[PDB]
């Protein structure tokens, strides 16, 4: 008959640059073994975040050029906002 | 023989207000295409954050009045907190 | 033929505290039912949460211990931080 | 994603006759359990045979009155043949 | 995860020649929708088969040209025998 | 969610004698590469047979000794009956 399964993969990156701060943007390649049929859907978030209160909370993730073979891992903040560690995590279904 | 398999399906909302800020409580109608032959579970959490130091963060975000059919993609802060942007995601399986 | 496919299994658990700040650290078991083939893989993140401004802010969270019939959702904050409420959200597949 | 995958329950069905010939034609109910979701094709032959060769060979099976919870394995033969012993095959798949 | 599972097709093809008698071969298009991933495996037999005495009984059949878009379900006798009706099973799984 | 897939094998092994005549049995042994999880089910029958006259047709066959590795693809005729070539067909789904 057919139906609908989804195959998902899925991982997190983590980031700790204390004492220094973490850049203001970082970008990984995630990649997908093997490839995907067709390229999968992505959402990025955060299991652990670090933020001085100094000033105002920014902070952005996603992924970007979503590939069949992978995706570039994002993340940045913005302004003066100062990150002190923080992890993402992501997963790809299809 | 007899085997457990996940439909995912998943989305992301994107809210910028700045300059002006996000309102109050947000709800927007999500629908699944086509429907899940029985009801799936969801979760929701943030892409992307940005939320005054002003004030204590007051975030919270759900998944009201899920179905087969979709579900109410909810997003609230409380009292006299501030957000400038904020980015949900969600993912739906079943 | 071989194909990939995945099971998830997914939840959220929430956490009040206020007036009372919610504790330094939380652990939660959670189980699967029913097991996993194999041992699956889990992302936790956030989904709501309410943290205090007159610090910086500092949340962690993990799945640990992660076995084919369940993990423990861990929830944590450190130093000087302080947490009024939040809710945690996590997601498995194999 | 959608895919394309097939349940399929199979069975035997012995008949000895001799001395004895078998009877004109045969029908004996098979049951599907727990029921199948969609209604499914239904094959049926021959995995063992013995008939006279004192007149034709005339032999029909099939698949009756299939339901989703099970069908009808149906044997006959017609005319002047003589059938001594016979093992009808059966698969349905969806 | 990585398991297996097939997809299947089935079918029959009735050949009721009586009183004339059924042609030498006879060779039928089946084909497959949607197509396969990966080209199938296929198997034929009888499901009823009329054939007369007077010469031996000599049965061949087959799925030819199996692509994965279907195949050419092949029916065919030879030298002495008569066949008067005859019904063809076939079913392809990948 | 919980569904329903098999997962099937098939093949078929000819056998052509002629002027020889064919052996009153025989037994080929199948293997299963990978091996099934849990033992299959399979069920064979006749693809193509020719058998003389002379006497009844008396032609049996089966699938013996069946193991998640595999089975053993049986073969046999009887008494006073005389086959000259004749192919078998099996399919294991589990
Ligand atoms: C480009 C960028 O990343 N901007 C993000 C940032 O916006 C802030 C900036 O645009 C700065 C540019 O100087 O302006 C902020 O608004 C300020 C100014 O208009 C200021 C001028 O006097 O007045 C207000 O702030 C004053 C004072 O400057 C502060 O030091 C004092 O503590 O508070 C005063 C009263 O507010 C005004 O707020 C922008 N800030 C806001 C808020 O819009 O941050 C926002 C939100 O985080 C967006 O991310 C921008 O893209
Ligand atoms: C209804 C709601 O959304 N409340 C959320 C909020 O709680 C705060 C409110 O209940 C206000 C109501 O006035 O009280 C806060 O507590 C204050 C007061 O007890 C105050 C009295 O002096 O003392 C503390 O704060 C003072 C002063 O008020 C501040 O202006 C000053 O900057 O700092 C002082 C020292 O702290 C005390 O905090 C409630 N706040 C807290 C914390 O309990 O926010 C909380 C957490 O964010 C919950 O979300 C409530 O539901
Ligand atoms: C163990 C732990 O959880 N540490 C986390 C924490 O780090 C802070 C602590 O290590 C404290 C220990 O006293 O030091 C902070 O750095 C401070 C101090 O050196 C301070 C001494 O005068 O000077 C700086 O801060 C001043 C002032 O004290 C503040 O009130 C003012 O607002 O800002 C000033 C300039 O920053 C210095 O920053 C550590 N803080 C930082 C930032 O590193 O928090 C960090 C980030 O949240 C990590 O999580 C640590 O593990
Ligand atoms: C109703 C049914 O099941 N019929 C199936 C059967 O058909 C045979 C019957 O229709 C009988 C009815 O009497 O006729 C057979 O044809 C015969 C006659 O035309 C006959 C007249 O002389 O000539 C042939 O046979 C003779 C003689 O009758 C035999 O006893 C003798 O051994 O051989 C002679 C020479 O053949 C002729 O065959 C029908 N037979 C055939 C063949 O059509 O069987 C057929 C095929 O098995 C179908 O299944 C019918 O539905
Ligand atoms: C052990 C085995 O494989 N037997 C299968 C076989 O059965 C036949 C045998 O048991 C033989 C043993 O001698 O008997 C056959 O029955 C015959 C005899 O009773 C015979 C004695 O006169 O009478 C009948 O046969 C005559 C004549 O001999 C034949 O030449 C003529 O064509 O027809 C006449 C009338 O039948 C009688 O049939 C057994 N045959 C049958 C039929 O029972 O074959 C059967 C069916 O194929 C089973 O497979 C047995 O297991
Ligand atoms: C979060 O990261 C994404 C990835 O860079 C940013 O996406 C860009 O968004 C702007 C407008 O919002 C577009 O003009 C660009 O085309 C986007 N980049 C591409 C090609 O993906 C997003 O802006 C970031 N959010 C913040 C607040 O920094
Ligand atoms: C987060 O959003 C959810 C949904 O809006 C809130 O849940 C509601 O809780 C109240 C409790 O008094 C119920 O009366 C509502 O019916 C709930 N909504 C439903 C059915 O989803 C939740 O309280 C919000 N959390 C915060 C901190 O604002
Ligand atoms: C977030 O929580 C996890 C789980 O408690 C912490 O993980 C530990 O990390 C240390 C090294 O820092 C390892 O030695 C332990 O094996 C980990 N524990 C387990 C059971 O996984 C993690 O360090 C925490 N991060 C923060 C920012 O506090
Ligand atoms: C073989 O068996 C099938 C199943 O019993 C027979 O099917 C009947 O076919 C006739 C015409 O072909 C229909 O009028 C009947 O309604 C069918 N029966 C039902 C209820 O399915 C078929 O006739 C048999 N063929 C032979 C040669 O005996
Ligand atoms: C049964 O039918 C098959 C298919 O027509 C026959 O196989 C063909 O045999 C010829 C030579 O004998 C080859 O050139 C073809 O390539 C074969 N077809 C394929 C692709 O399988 C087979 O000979 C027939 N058997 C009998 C006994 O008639
Ligand atoms: C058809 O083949 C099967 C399989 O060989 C035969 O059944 C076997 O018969 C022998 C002798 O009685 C037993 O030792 C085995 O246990 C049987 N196997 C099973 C479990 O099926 C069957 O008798 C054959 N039929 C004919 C007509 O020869
Ligand atoms: O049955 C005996 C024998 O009859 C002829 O020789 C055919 O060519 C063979 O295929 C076989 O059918």
């Amino acid at each position: 008959r057919l139906i609908h399964v989804s195959r998902c993969e899925m991982g997190t990156s983590t980031h700790r640059c204390w004492p220094r701060p973490c850049d203001t943007s970082s970008d990984e390649p995630i990649s997908f073994w093997p490839p995907f049929e067709n390229t999968p859907n992505v959402i990025v978030s955060f299991g652990m975040l670090d933020v001085d209160n100094s000033n105002n909370l920014r902070v952005n993730s996603s992924a970007d050029d979503v590939t069949v073979g992978g995706f570039t891992l994002h993340y940045n903040s913005w302004y003066t906002t100062t990150v002190w560690n923080y992890k993402l995590i992501w997963i790809a279904c299809d």
